[PDB]
């Protein structure tokens, strides 16, 4: 079974630590949720962020669609260019937020959300989704967060193309 | 945005404040997957538990597949038969462990869980899923649990149904 250390203090120091355990334990299965449920489970534990979880591309009604999370109750669907995800998968680029408040267009699907990121993921460069992660502290999130949850993406990018593969 | 309400600070009357909210939440979302995230969202945020969340049947593979949830990560598969999961997919039936110590087969996906409970959710008859909970305490489930998280599996049963249905 698969158990998870994290002893770092200092954030890019947990990153490095975080990082490759959240590769092994994904490499493990195929299941696009389940990799993505146990991910977000691995970065809340050890980042203990207000919420971090995944929303996927509906292409059938241009959408984000709620996927596996963890934190408080969220907002099922967003349109997109709407809000800090959809602006994100708009742009094609990550999008990091250091006071919600005074951000054009945020969604606040929670009143105690201050600071925010969101990071896309790509297939065949089509947006397949994004993660999302939320905190009630102003500027939680930063360049490093960006650095190192991009390298995530691409790591359940590899994944998502598994899933499809395994049909 | 919708938006809950906990006041009650004994279990049943938790429960009684609480699944008529979930209900209202999965109401308004036909993706299968987003209900069942916010599900486990509500759950967690409502009773704590250590884990919370579902596990869904891979026909290909005879599987128990791990699906939303919150709480530490946990193993992807559960086979047929195996587990408190397992069983309650056997048994047909909803299964109460006091203390995993003492039980036949207990999966321990992490260490610290020292109670559980298992309600399966069910399709045409079939198995299509589990609902899993579990505590870091003795004895957390009791015959409360047992009876509102076997009328929470009917309210999600009729979401699975209406998922089926959605264009
Ligand atoms: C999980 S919740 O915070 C998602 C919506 C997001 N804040 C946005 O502005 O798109
Ligand atoms: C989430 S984890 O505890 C799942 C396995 C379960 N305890 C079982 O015995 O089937
Ligand atoms: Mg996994
Ligand atoms: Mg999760
Ligand atoms: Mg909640
Ligand atoms: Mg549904
Ligand atoms: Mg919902
Ligand atoms: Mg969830
Ligand atoms: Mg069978
Ligand atoms: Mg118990
Ligand atoms: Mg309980």
């Amino acid at each position: 079974m698969h158990a998870l250390h994290f002893s770092a203090s200092d954030k890019a120091a947990l990153y490095r630590e975080v990082l490759p355990q959240i590769e092994s334990v994904v490499a493990d299965e195929t299941d696009w949720v389940a990799n993505l449920a146990n991910t977000a489970a691995v970065l809340k534990e050890a980042f203990g962020w207000f919420w971090v979880g995944f929303y996927l591309v509906d292409t059938r009604s241009d959408e984000l669609v709620l996927a596996p999370f963890q934190g408080p109750l969220a907002c099922t669907r967003i349109p997109f260019g709407r809000g800090v995800c959809g602006q994100a998968w708009a742009k094609g680029g990550t999008v990091v937020v250091g006071d919600v408040d005074a951000h054009p267009d945020h969604i606040a699907c929670s009143s105690l959300s201050r600071s925010e990121i969101v990071v896309p993921l790509f297939s065949d460069g089509r947006c397949i989704g994004v993660l999302d992660a939320d905190s009630e502290h102003l500027a939680q999130f930063d360049e490093t967060d960006a650095l190192y949850l991009g390298e995530l993406a691409k790591i359940l990018e590899k994944r998502f193309e598994a899933s499809r593969q395994a049909v």
